[PDB]
């Protein structure tokens, strides 16, 4: 007589939120390097800054469709995504480094890849040497993309607003589910010994984003500050993205959240 507005079969087909991840993981973007160029400090950041904008556009797009996202007050998701984006394109930055030179170059797009001489050219090495060590660390612990794709929503939401976000309770919902699929990731099949420690090792190294993505900041508003006397262009999303984080950043307003 009543129609059942349960879904079985629906229920048993959707896919796991680890699924979902990897389904929803953003394509590869390329830069739009031209080698034809001087590889000065000038126009190496000016690429990258243009290589920033066309990643951030399908980071937002990947943000609309990331289970459990849209349940955050609007207001609090485009928060998130202005205070975490240079943590999760430096954590990404360090994967494809990962995945596709072992580790070897930092490759910032199939277009663009940089070696020891463009970390020097770029003006940034010091800070280039940093993400790299990052990609290192993926070697050691043998990152998975599993692993991986968890800690980059957890980066996502691992920096708030000092005075705090419009929903506190649905902004720790979320952040506690997430660490609990990492939490069972990492388990073993059985050994907690094991699992303990390797779950520490992935914290630890989501700790240390903190700082690197600090440093990677400051020199970010000061180029961005003296872009004109650096002749250091930055695309529409980046200077949307940089006027709102930066007095933000700068008056002490972002407050990191850490698990150590
Ligand atoms: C121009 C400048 O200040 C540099 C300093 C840190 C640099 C960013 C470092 C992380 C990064 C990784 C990418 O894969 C895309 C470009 C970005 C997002 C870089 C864009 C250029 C930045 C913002």
């Amino acid at each position: 007589a009543l129609v059942p507005q349960l879904s079985t079969i629906s229920r048993a087909l959707t896919p796991s939120p680890v699924m979902v991840l990897e389904n929803i993981e953003p394509e590869i973007v390329y830069a739009g390097y031209d080698s034809s160029k001087p590889d000065t400090a000038e126009n190496l950041l000016s690429t990258l800054n243009r290589l920033a904008g066309k990643q951030m556009i399908q980071v937002v797009k990947w943000a609309k469709v990331l289970p459990g996202f849209k349940n955050l007050p609007l207001e609090d998701q485009i928060t998130l995504i202005q205070y975490s984006w240079m943590s999760l394109l430096s954590f990404a930055l360090s994967w494809r480094s990962y995945k596709h030179t072992n580790s070897q170059f930092l490759y910032f797009a199939p277009d663009l890849v940089f070696n020891e001489e463009k970390m020097h050219q770029s003006a940034m090495y010091e800070l280039c040497q940093g993400m790299h060590q990052i990609s290192l660390q993926f070697v050691r612990l043998q990152l998975t993309f599993e692993e991986y794709t968890i800690m980059k929503v957890l980066l996502l939401l691992s920096t708030i607003p000092k005075d705090g976000l419009k929903s506190q309770a649905a902004f720790e919902e979320m952040r506690t589910n997430y660490i609990k699929e990492l939490r069972k990731m990492v388990t073993k099949c059985n050994n907690s010994g094991q699992s303990w420690q390797r779950f520490y090792q992935l914290t630890k190294l989501l700790d240390s984003m903190h700082d690197l993505v600090s440093d990677l900041l400051e020199f970010c508003f000061y180029t961005f500050r003296e872009s004109h006397a650096l002749k250091v262009e930055f695309p529409a999303m980046l200077v949307e993205i940089i006027s709102d984080q930066l007095p933000k950043v700068e008056s002490g307003n972002a407050k990191p959240l850490y698990f150590h």
